């Protein structure tokens, strides 16, 4: 029912708000003022000009904003009583996906997947195994299985004193940021698309199991263990996602120098054809400039595709029973695995980029089990000069999950220049 | 008796030494040319112009330079024998109380408390638990409740092949240079304020008790563990390092831009108001010369106070009754407090002062880690390569507890440059 | 027999090459565009303008190709059959002197003997120690005791894909290059001097078997554990590596202050009296001239004492019963060992060198340790991370003792940048 799913209820809320009676635009307005996006100027891409996590949401959200007017477009002259007395408009769609988008790497902790490695090994065969025997089994399990999706839903709905709700997102951008809507455990029960992570942590089942009921979202586990359908935009959100991590990160190889501009023809002409002017391509006399123009056309064909695919599965959409993302219903999948396996062997295998994660490593462990040891034994002089450094904003007496957690958060959403001066601080440098 | 306590008594003397027939001056002249006072030159005093230690030292000699002188007035007037017949003058005093202010941090290590406390904590929970058993209660105390005042009494007093005695300091100024003339056991055991901490280790027990028995030190302790009442001019020592510590920090504080301006007008009128010139206050175009200004105001008033507290308490002082500090008795002492405080907020817990004493601990641990397994197997090639590179000095057949007190002060007079060498060196940097 | 010992054989070889019948020089143009030479110039000489190791290894090829020259006119006129029916010239022996000579420093790691002893402390006390009951004996005991002229056999020598024999060199400049034919046990079972240490590797026993039974080698173990005369020419190439060795080291020492100039006449004097023109001395201005012209000099008398000392003991040197070396049996055996001491006082205890080493052995250990724990659990995403930065060449299917040879002869050659850098991202800097 799409009713529900364009909900407006907010965190604290008591009565209802209705469509035709504070807007989709204010949550973008929001999240862009909001300090952990900002903080994103000074978080890099784990790459080697080149985009930085802020460029690459920007970019994203662009997409995202795109998709989503499309498809409000196409839905509105498919349910007419979404405007004639709900009062929706494309524009809603467009905002809540725009919104969904730009937050969508607000919690990944850095040097990208290897941030996320290491947190987890950091509790599973590292110092955090103390905690093992102290926790459930499902939070020793977000302990170990960390993943940025779940930490960007505690930064955008975490309360502290004075802030109830964090930014206080419309439930409808929760819902479309959700694409994994599933507890910790099982671990990857099938081989559906929104199995493979999970999207919140044990300390925010209670909050999700709220907006999956305010939005109506279809239960899909019969066990004592949550799980519920994906929400529509959640599809639209993370095509963008895919559409852009695909074409610019093959733009950011190819303008870096790590990839020929050969292969840029070569892997564009079936995306780009249709609609490429051949002769501006041959009067632009810079290799960035026809890039630029190539990726533009790719984005523009692959954004219709989406929106085709997405109204060709409506109903097994909103039914739950789509397994797959809207790329993998691609006519140029070939093409794009092509240009991912490329940039894979070119960008993600360089040296520069497995020299990075090298570091890390070494950098989340040594300020983790630090974080760690003032945690366990906060009596010590140099355990209370941790905390003083790495931790001065509150304390509070909390659980041992929670403060964990809290740790993991934390370290998570620092800046690559804060984490890098905090760690040869303790590493007397 | 004031005779004994101004003994012009050196190690090694023979015949006795009268003042009718070397002199106070002498012990500040030799401390000014010796090594370890000017190796502070290139020592800091943890805080982000700002004062380096050698420059604190030369600002409380100068202060006790003139309650000594002084005091020494004032008991010349109460005593007239002292001159009449022994020949003493008020600039002896001011000598001995200089000579002492001047010596006051020459032992201290690096980082401030933090580096005491890591040297501690070496002993305590590191690399250093594997010699408690190997040594005497008291010797292993000393290890781990190690204070930069006993070291600075072996650094004055400690004996070389071919230069016995050290600088060969009189009696009288290591008298007053001895705050807490106790053994290391027991700990803390009255609230006396000579009983806060030790003032010579288990090495110097023999010398400090000749020191003792030669200046007629009254013995306070019935048990086997050693501990005399405080000179009486180590209360004036004592006092000029309180004053230049409280009214010199905050000035640092204030020009570095840790302390707002109206605070040091807010805290200095109390202290100031009986001799400021309101109208040269005024006149006075920089926060620098107004705050500069205010110090020297509120440095002449503490002293003066210091001066009479001192003649207030002559007879309990004398006696060893006396249980606090020269400031302890201030009029001032809600302001001295709030000023305390204040700079313990601003400066101490400043971002600045945490990161340099987190650095520091990594430094001294790795340090003192490695001269010790040095110690422990010297026979492989790296502890050879340790040994040449930190101790190349010289080598003989000591004991485990002066070979480990030895590692110790030697850490704990390297300058912040040496050590950061030696530490990336060991590092691999 | 002279005939053998000069063969032409090189890896691979079906049909006998005869000398009437591809050349000595041969194999120094390759050593000379071999990868592994040509890294020598990133690879300092463990002293603080200053030779690098490809710069001692040319002034030690062109020692050595004197010596030959010179030691072949010798032999050809002592044995007229070896030019009469086999056509060999003195230009042979003199290749074949220069060509082991200037690939006698191309296995030892960085840091001097210090990283020899840092390989072994890994596998002696480190982490290295868990493998020690999966080898054999001698398989561990290589691993404990490394050197660097067996691992530079181990380059010069080693098959790879599209590489049988490495540099293919011919079996005479093999046979020169091993200065100890002996394996790694038993451990200096005599005081000859080819028993100090070994010369090749348990990877390499059959090879240089084969190369031993081509140049017939004399036997001289009767037991399992195989070991062989040296060759004759392998003393001339040491003898030059000393000569160079010994002056050289003077000279940097001399003009790096590390040494004033009165020594360099003082223990010259009886070296160069013979052959100096004190006219050309004192007119001389700098010091770097007049120590060069000391330096030529005596280069040139050791030469011929050398030279003379090899034709003295040409049948024993043959037979194998030389325990000793050729600069043993020098006239200035007083002023060579009164040069060496000096420069080991001067230059190899000072600070600068040092502090070097003690950096070395933090980066060895480091990098042995981190390859080690890959090659362990070859499964994590931190040692995948390790293996694509360490080793991204290759990989195959070996055994345990074959894979810890590789990761030592892969961090021994190693250049100091690299390694430095390699470090620094393992330790997130
Ligand atoms: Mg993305
Ligand atoms: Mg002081
Ligand atoms: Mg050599």
């Amino acid at each position: 029912n799409w009713e529900h799913l364009l909900s407006l209820k907010r965190q604290g809320d008591t009565a209802k708000r209705l469509r035709i009676e504070l807007g989709f635009e204010v949550d973008y307005d929001r999240i862009i003022f909001s300090a952990p996006f900002r903080s994103l100027q000074d978080k890099t891409q784990v790459i080697p000009f080149v985009h930085t996590r802020l460029t690459h949401s920007l970019e994203v959200s662009v997409v995202g904003r795109s998709l989503g007017r499309m498809v409000g477009k196409k839905l509105l002259e498919k349910y007419p009583h979404l405007e004639q007395v709900y009062g929706y408009k494309f524009n809603d769609f467009g905002a809540i996906v725009a919104a969904a988008a730009l937050a969508h790497d607000i919690g990944n902790p850095p040097f990208g997947h290897s941030g996320e490695k290491a947190i987890g090994e950091f509790f599973k065969n590292g110092y955090g195994k103390r905690y093992k025997d102290s926790l459930t089994a499902k939070e020793y399990q977000d302990l170990i299985k960390f993943e940025g999706n779940a930490n960007g839903f505690k930064v955008l709905s975490q309360s502290k004193p004075g802030a109830q709700g964090g930014l206080r997102l419309s439930y409808a951008t929760l819902g479309a940021f959700m694409k994994y809507p599933k507890e910790s455990l099982p671990h990857k029960p099938s081989d559906h698309i929104a199995d493979k992570k999970y999207g919140f942590f044990q300390s925010e089942r209670a909050l999700f199991e709220d907006v999956a009921q305010e939005l109506g979202l279809l239960k899909r586990s019969t066990t004592d263990d949550v799980s519920w359908s994906r929400h529509p935009l959640a599809y639209l959100v993370e095509a963008a996602d895919d559409i852009c991590y695909t074409i610019i990160d093959f733009e950011d190889g190819i303008n870096l120098g790590l990839i020929p501009e050969e292969y840029a023809l070569e892997y564009m002409v079936k995306l780009v054809g249709q609609t490429i002017d051949r002769n501006k391509y041959n009067a632009l006399q810079e290799t960035s400039d026809r890039v630029s123009y190539l990726r533009a056309l790719a984005i523009g064909t692959l954004i219709n595709e989406s929106v085709d695919t997405f109204m060709k599965y409506e109903e097994e959409i909103l039914a739950g029973t789509f397994d797959q993302s809207l790329i993998d219903k691609s006519n140029y999948q070939a093409q794009i695995t092509d240009i991912i396996n490329l940039s894979i062997e070119r960008i993600y295998n360089s040296r520069e980029v497995i020299e990075k994660e090298i570091a890390g490593y070494e950098i989340l462990s040594t300020l983790l089990e630090a974080r760690c040891r003032a945690l366990d034994n906060n009596d010590t002089h140099y355990n209370q000069l941790i905390q003083q450094l790495l931790a001065p904003n509150d304390h509070s007496e909390k659980s041992l999950y929670e403060n964990l957690i809290q740790i993991c958060a934390e370290v998570s959403t620092m800046t690559d220049g804060k984490a890098l001066r905090n760690y040869k601080k303790i590493k007397g440098l």
